[PDB]
């Protein structure tokens, strides 16, 4: 009876015991990612035993299963791989089984939630946790025990294609959502995988994987906090390192971040994997070794001792030279032993040695995957993510009567999903047109016209659209950006957002802006719905439409959720997770800019009648956000009382509770507000962000009633990185600005740290 | 009599002697900038004795004289200040007498050279040195002994209003020009003033004085090298610190840069002044101390011990609290003593204690200022800075015969000077129209038409322009950007470039692009001249005009210089000092991007007929330069032979000389080429720039002849900053790429470092 098999023995002693029974070859095998296709034929489902035996021996620690196949192909062949480990290897080390989960378990006919940038707008981390739990349920059903999420990168570069995959631009919010997500996944003993460590998503020129300029204080002030919450506090069992270099040091090879910060400072106990092909990039993109033939040893010497424990597939599998480098004396066995230990500790605490078989039987899959609870939750969360940008003279909510024109490329014909959905997902789900027809039934006339193709400047289709609008009491125009599923994205089909789809303009592409202009000119009240993955720059829309609504890439219930809002069954509650600029010329546009930024001189202006009004910052434009972070209106209005602090004179050990009474001045309907708390460190030893979101609360306030909102601020989380790169909460004054948005402040107070 | 007065005693013992006799009140007075208007009425020229006595006492180390007044107001009131120091103070410490010299001595009716971004295109640093020498002549004639330049900031953020004030985007070329300029000035015992230390010109959003994101490897690799050549090798007697923060440490308050790098590592012997009001900014913009009432003590404690010796005017004169900080035990007298020493040491090296009186007599000023030598040099340097972008079917050079149309707002009416020009300068100089009339005389008919105003979308004038085109054999259209003189810029008049004039678009403002199209559509061969202070994004110009010419902001001879190129008396030789992007959405665009940047995937495209070809980087745009760094054409073609290296296997200590034979293949005419040499560090320990200019040579090659060019590369200048932030020249291969531009490479070789 070997000690590592005994669950009453403590985790460290189990790891120590298993580690001393392993050959170097078996150690290597834990640190190299395999793939299910090594033994599963992707088109037929046929099983290659030889392929299984080799993959287990050479790269058996964990394997990827994200292919667009039927459910049984994954379940049967995961099961066969775990049967084989258990009965046909000496040590029986269970496999970690990897897929994508970003806004849904990446398999055909599982539940699709709205894209991350969108559900960040909900400001509802409890509901996001519920989502992660149901995602975990769907994945666990087929034998998966690891998911490659959450993404805790920040949307600080709007031209970048993966903005949609983030939880917005603010460290705190992305931190809270990442924590709740990770916790909901790990409730099912499924490993999360926090990505992409660290500083990834401010690439130069906005281009996918390009390097990032920045210093250490910005890394520690802005980029790392969202990793810290998911890692230390939610106990994430795995981390993915990134494709970029940060101030010239590749993320996959950065000792300072991967070892000094992650292990020494934060106490991280588990493993880091490279991104896909990111090992090879060390020679091929960064030029830190010879690319042809690729210097496998150099790759390994750069990334394993830095702290990147596991090499992912998609590269040249450079970690096969581990054995050679250990025998040459060039790599100490302890470095390997530490990486292996990190992988095994994860597996013990996940419970994999006790229950390695995860999958439910074939007959239960339909009762675990795409359940009503999950569908309903997708509608609920999507509905709570929609942001009302504008609403003039009670144009919304619409009446369920009269005639309604439904116009635009995004209104029907295809579901406008974000990236990280499976092939052909776009052919199911509730479109905006579907949603509107089902909301009105027989009580109103719906006049549908496509208007234009999203990918064309052709205006052929405008006459049909204009006619639709002119014979209607109101017009809804659905436009935006679009992405592609995992097959069509990498086959090169046209898109405006997603991984490896970066833009040099945030204006509506093609015929979409003229389409809107054609409908407005009819004089019919025109509501624009932006259906998209990131900000869109059309400032003229604000005051030239009846109303303007933002639904970031929808869920499979997108159209029901949109109509819930359009017709008033749900009073819209979303707040912006990311700031909207006036133009791509104005970037970056994040609300948390350091003091001495943004607010400098006078802005100029180009009028639509042709007049130029010259200014300075800028000569003919405006560096201020068109819409700031945390902006969002309601059909109700909210009145804030005096802000009240439970403590005024405090120590860095204390918690200052922010209190404020919020009244719903709407007599007829219940309304939801997101009370936001911004902390300002008034006087500092180094330059700090002008303001920071440090707490918030989403509250449902009955018509005419008042609710008391309490938001805790832990003083220890409000510090800075001083000139010696030490974290300190300096004695002095801290402003507390409480509001409806990052600019829309309704009250303030001040506490004093001693 | 005292040892500090003795020119045989060495400088360090002179400084010691003088310092030991000074009161604390006298030491303060050295470190606070005065102003000549403290005793000279700007309007009348009347003398305030009281004012002089107060200024000398409290702020008499140095004073500013950059006011738009007559020559005698500066000369007489400078002399009265130096007379008063000698005769009526105890110690007789002569004043440093400060003005602006950026592209000309800043006083009415002096010689105006073309803007720095322009003269960097000459790639002719010996000629720039002559310019700096004549500039020193004009300044010295009126008693000035210090000039606030060169600008060694890099043009890395094209939205920033001060691109025109830099020598382009490249560290090497800015370092060479800065050195030569610094030497030309100091040849007259006029102190140079290397600005703006350090990392100023990549402000967030491009806004004036906004903070900069970057790490220390970027600072060391890219920003510091231009400072280093001017400071360490040219022996610059002063430095000015900047308005910005770099990774959240204010430039004015950065011990690491101002002291550890600048003194401990570079051995810099002299003094640093703040920028204008930059002291106050520690509290007011950066919020590192109370702003109202401003914490003078805290400002002083932040900047003086960091290594910023001297406080400029334009703030609250916070250094007046030095005396109080010393009395309270909070500031060590030795900090003050070192700052003063630095100022006094500079004064001794300048020879000021031996010759306090600079000025020439009133009767000689017309023989020292605006001489034919300076004026002619202005034309020569300007014509050498013009860059030929396109020239289809030998449209250029033009014939001095037939009819010529001269069109556009910048062709006549005003001179399109850059910033750092004095009030009403724009009403003198040679316009493009002036120069074109003088070139042809009566041999050609010249048909003028303004076309449009630069500041208006009004197209009233287009008929007149079209008409002028239709009755000419060829058309010249001069459009671009504009700036303002020192009064008009700061009184808020309209502009597209200049200090505090930043832009969110690089497209032609107003009617200028439709003006061009109107003239083109007429069928008449159209030559476009771009007259501007930064890149302009109009890709369609390249293949829809007969020729395309860049003239960055001209000298007072700009029209002649332009005419000299257009009609072929001078064969154009300019090469770009900065890269031209396709759009403002494509930024940044510098040629020296780190490996893994710029060249990532396929680019999309928007056809003029509306068709959309979707790509990836970007969906509908191109991140590649429209015109790269070092691009420039000739009326001749150049054929490059084999690149040879005098040494192949070398050490850190050696110098590798590059050699190549270049043939002018034009039978009829002499041609100038700028052979440029790029180094590639092929395999590195950290991520380095993809290629860097490390050498060039401008060569005049006769018709049909071949000329051997030799460019030296010192190996110790080709290193990087490794993972421990040490400078090292790592053993291995270095590629040598020899070319007509940073893209257009014609030959190569490799040497190896052992
Ligand atoms: C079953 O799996 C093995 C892989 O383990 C396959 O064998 C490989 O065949 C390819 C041919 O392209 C060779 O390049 C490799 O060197 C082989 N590797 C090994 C380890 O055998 C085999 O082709 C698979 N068979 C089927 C029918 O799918
Ligand atoms: C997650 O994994 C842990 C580890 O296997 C599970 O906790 C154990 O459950 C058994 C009962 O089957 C208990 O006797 C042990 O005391 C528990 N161990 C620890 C360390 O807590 C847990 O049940 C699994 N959770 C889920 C949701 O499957
Ligand atoms: C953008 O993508 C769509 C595919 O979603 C392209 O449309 C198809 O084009 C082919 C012709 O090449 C037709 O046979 C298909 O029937 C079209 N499908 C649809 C749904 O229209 C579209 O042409 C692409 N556009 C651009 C500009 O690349
Ligand atoms: C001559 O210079 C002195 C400066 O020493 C001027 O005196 C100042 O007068 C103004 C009145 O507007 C006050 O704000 C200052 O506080 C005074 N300063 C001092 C130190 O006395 C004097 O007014 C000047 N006279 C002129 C130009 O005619
Ligand atoms: C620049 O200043 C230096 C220092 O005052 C001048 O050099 C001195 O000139 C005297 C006679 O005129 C010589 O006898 C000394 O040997 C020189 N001293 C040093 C230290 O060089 C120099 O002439 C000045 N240059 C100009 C152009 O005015
Ligand atoms: C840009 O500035 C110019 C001056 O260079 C303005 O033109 C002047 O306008 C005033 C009227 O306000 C007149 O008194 C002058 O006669 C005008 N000068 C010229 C040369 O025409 C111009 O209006 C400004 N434009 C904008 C849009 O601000
Ligand atoms: O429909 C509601 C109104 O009943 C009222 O409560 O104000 C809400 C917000 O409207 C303001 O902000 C958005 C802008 O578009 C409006 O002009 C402004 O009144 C609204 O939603
Ligand atoms: O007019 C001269 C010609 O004598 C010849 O030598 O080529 C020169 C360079 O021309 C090329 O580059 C610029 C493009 O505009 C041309 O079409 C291309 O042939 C030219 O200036
Ligand atoms: O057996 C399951 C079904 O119960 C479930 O509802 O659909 C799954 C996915 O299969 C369809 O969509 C994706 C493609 O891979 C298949 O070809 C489709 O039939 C089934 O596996
Ligand atoms: O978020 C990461 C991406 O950065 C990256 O491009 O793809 C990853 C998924 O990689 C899988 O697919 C490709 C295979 O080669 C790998 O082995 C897989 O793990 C994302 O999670
Ligand atoms: O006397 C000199 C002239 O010799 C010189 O050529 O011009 C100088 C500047 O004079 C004009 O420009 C600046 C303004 O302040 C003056 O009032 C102008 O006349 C003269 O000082
Ligand atoms: O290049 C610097 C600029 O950054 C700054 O804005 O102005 C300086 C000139 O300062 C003079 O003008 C204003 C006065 O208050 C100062 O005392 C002067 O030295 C430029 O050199
Ligand atoms: C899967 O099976 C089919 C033939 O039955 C074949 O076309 C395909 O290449 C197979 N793939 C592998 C890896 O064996
Ligand atoms: C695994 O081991 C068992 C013996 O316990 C055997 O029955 C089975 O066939 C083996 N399978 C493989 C694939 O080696
Ligand atoms: C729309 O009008 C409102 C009120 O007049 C104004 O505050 C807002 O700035 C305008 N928005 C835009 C984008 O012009
Ligand atoms: C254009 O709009 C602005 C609005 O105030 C105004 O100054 C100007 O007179 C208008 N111009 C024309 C041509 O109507
Ligand atoms: C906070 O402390 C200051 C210390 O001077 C005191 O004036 C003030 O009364 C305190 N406030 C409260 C609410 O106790
Ligand atoms: C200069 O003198 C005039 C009148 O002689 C006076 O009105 C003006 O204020 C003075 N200027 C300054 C700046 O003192
Ligand atoms: C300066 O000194 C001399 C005495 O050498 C005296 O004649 C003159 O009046 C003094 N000037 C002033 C302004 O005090
Ligand atoms: C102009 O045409 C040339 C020659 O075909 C081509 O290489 C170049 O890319 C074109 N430039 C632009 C900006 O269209
Ligand atoms: C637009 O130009 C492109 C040039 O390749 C061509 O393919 C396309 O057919 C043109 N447009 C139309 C409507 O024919
Ligand atoms: O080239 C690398 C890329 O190739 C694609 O096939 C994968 O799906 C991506 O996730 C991967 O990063
Ligand atoms: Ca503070
Ligand atoms: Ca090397």
């Amino acid at each position: 009876k070997p000690r590592y098999k005994d669950p009453s023995v403590p985790v460290e002693e189990r790891v120590t015991d298993l580690l001393g029974r392993m050959t170097l070859e078996e150690k290597m095998s834990q640190l190299i990612q395999g793939d299910i296709t090594n033994w599963m034929n992707e088109t037929t489902g046929e099983f290659n035993l030889t392929g299984l035996e080799w993959s287990t021996k050479m790269r058996g620690g964990m394997f990827y299963v994200g292919y667009p196949v039927p459910w049984d192909y994954i379940a049967d062949n995961v099961k066969k791989a775990q049967d084989y480990i258990l009965q046909n290897t000496t040590l029986g080390i269970p496999a970690i089984v990897q897929t994508e989960s970003l806004h849904g378990f990446l398999i055909g006919n599982a539940t699709i939630y709205n894209s991350p940038i969108g559900f960040a707008c909900s400001f509802n981390p409890e509901l996001i946790e519920k989502m992660a739990r149901l995602i975990g349920q769907e994945a666990s059903a087929l034998g998966v025990n690891h998911v490659m999420g959450p993404v805790v990168d920040l949307a600080r570069e709007l031209r970048f294609g993966r903005v949609e995959e983030t939880y917005g631009e603010d460290p705190f919010l992305a931190g809270e959502i990442g924590y709740h997500y990770t916790k909901g996944i790990q409730s099912h003993n499924i490993s999360a995988n926090v990505k992409h460590f660290v500083g990834f998503s401010q690439p130069e020129q906005g281009l996918n994987t390009a390097p990032v300029h920045g210093g250490e204080r910005y890394l520690r002030t802005t980029w790392l906090p969202s990793f810290k919450r998911a890692i230390m506090d939610a106990g994430a069992w795995s981390i993915m390192s990134a494709y970029h270099s940060y101030d010239g040091i590749p993320a996959v090879a950065d000792y300072h971040t991967l070892t000094e910060i992650l292990r020494e400072e934060w106490g991280y106990k588990y493993w880091v994997t490279s991104d896909a092909g990111a090992s090879d990039r060390v020679c091929t993109a960064f030029k830190l070794c010879r690319a042809d033939p690729i210097d496998k040893e150099a790759v390994t010497l750069a990334i394993l001792p830095a702290g990147n424990d596991v090499e992912m597939g998609g590269g040249s599998y450079n970690f096969e030279t581990i054995i050679d480098l250990v025998n040459a004396g060039k790599l100490d066995i302890e470095i390997v032993n530490t990486a292996v230990s990190r992988v095994l500790r994860a597996k013990f605490e996940m419970g994999l040695f006790e229950n390695p078989y995860n999958a439910a039987p074939a007959s239960e899959w339909n009762k675990l995957i795409h359940t009503q609870e999950a569908v309903d939750l997708a509608r609920e969360l999507d509905r709570e993510s929609i942001v009302l940008l504008e609403n003039h003279d009670n144009a919304l909510p619409l009446k369920k009567s009269g005639s309604i024109a439904v116009i635009g490329p995004m209104a029907h014909g295809f579901m406008n999903y974000g990236d990280y959905v499976v092939y052909e997902s776009q052919y199911r789900g509730v479109t905006p047109l579907d949603g509107i027809k089902a909301a009105v039934g027989d009580k109103a006339t719906i006049n549908y016209a496509q208007g234009c193709e999203r990918w064309s400047n052709d205006q052929s289709g405008f006459a049909e659209a204009v006619e639709a609008a002119k014979k209607s009491d109101v017009a809804v125009v659905v436009v935006g950006t679009w992405s592609r599923d995992q097959k069509e994205l990498w086959a090169g089909l046209n898109a405006t957002t997603g991984e490896h789809v970066d833009v040099n303009s945030l204006s509506l592409v093609g015929a979409q802006a003229p389409l809107i202009k054609a409908i407005i000119d009819t004089g019919v009240p025109t509501v624009v719905v932006l259906s998209s993955g990131k900000p869109i720059t059309e400032p003229w829309l604000s005051n030239n439409t009846a109303a303007l609504v933002q639904q970031f890439y929808p869920s499979e219930q997108g159209g029901n959720a949109l109509a819930d809002v359009l017709f008033g069954d749900y009073n819209p509650s979303g707040k912006l997770s990311v700031s909207f600029p006036h133009s791509v010329g104005d970037l970056p546009i994040y609300y948390d800019y350091l003091n001495s930024a943004r607010e400098i001189g006078d802005a100029g202006y180009i009028y639509s009648n042709g007049t130029l009004e010259f200014g300075h910052q800028y000569a003919l434009g405006n560096p201020k956000a068109w819409y700031p972070f945390g902006y969002g209106k309601s059909y109700s209005s909210f009145e804030y009382g005096a802000v009240k602090l439970d403590k005024t004179n405090v120590t860095e050990a204390d918690t200052v509770t922010v209190s404020v009474d919020v009244k719903n001045t709407d007599a007829t309907r219940e309304g939801t507000e997101v009370v936001q708390v911004y902390v300002v460190d008034e006087v500092a030893s180094v330059v700090v962000p002008n303001r920071l979101l440090k707490g918030f609360k989403k509250v449902v306030i009955p018509a005419g009633q008042t609710k008391t909102v309490e938001i805790p601020l832990k003083v220890q989380d409000l510090g800075l990185w001083n000139v010696r790169m030490k974290y300190v909460v300096e004695p002095g004054a801290f402003g507390v600005l409480v509001g409806s948005s990052s600019e829309d402040i309704r009250g303030n107070a001040t506490f004093y740290v001693q």
